[PDB]
């Protein structure tokens, strides 16, 4: 009703609610923004944003003991993936057939059109490591000249390797940093 609650260890993966570039305020202002939408939907854990940032590496974000059992859900806890790790493995970032990701709001980024361009941004390799060269100034600068690695999402793929301008609005998502 005001809370959302699971009686299970899960970690969830949401997205933002609107789509943004490059220039998120760095780290901090991308991380306060998945504290924010998390907290006024009810969600009790402590939300940060899934990018690479300067001095920290997407891969790490997590609790080392949630990362190798504790499944990816979304929203409305549906399987993404079965553990953090599965991600980082090397598939890429590979979902589960058939996944949705939400929004806070709960809308369906991949079908709504209020998220233009399918695509997320990581800046990060395929094992979660910063990609200090294209991360748009670790997420400082929406200049067309800079560029953050992105991925896109109608691939079933989180960490796709593409090097995108940071003038684009991508969806950018926030990991649960550890369960419950
Ligand atoms: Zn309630
Ligand atoms: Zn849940």
């Amino acid at each position: 009703a005001h809370t959302h609650q699971d009686f299970q260890p899960v970690l969830h993966l949401v997205a933002l609610n609107t789509p943004l570039s490059g220039g998120m305020r760095g780290i901090r202002g991308a991380d306060f923004q998945c504290f924010q939408q998390a907290r006024a939907v009810g969600l009790s854990g402590t939300f940060r944003a899934f990018l690479s940032s300067r001095l920290q590496d997407l891969y790490s974000i997590v609790r080392r003991a949630d990362r190798g059992s504790v499944p990816i859900v979304n929203l409305k806890d549906e399987v993404l993936s079965p553990s953090w790790d599965s991600l980082f493995s090397g598939s890429q970032g590979q979902l589960q057939p058939g996944a949705r990701i939400f929004s806070f709001d709960g809308r369906d980024v991949l079908r709504h059109p209020a998220w233009p361009q399918k695509s997320v941004w990581h800046g990060s390799d395929p094992s979660g490591r910063r990609l200090m060269e294209s991360y748009c100034e670790t997420w400082r600068t929406e200049t067309t000249g800079a560029t953050g690695q992105a991925s896109s999402l109608l691939s079933g793929r989180l960490l796709e390797q593409k090097a995108a301008s940071c003038h684009n609005s991508y969806i950018v998502l926030c990991i649960e940093n550890s369960f419950m």
